[PDB]
């Protein structure tokens, strides 16, 4: 299970869980990117 590819980068919040978020797209998903999972 890698982290961070390229254009998508998740960072974890304090509550204990990481957003994915994609730059090009702007989007922020709670869900692991194919390209990343």
């Amino acid at each position: 299970g890698a982290t961070a590819v390229s254009e998508w980068t998740e960072y974890k919040t304090a509550d204990g869980k990481t957003y994915y978020y994609n730059n090009r797209t702007d989007e922020s998903t709670w869900e692991k990117p194919q390209e990343l999972k």
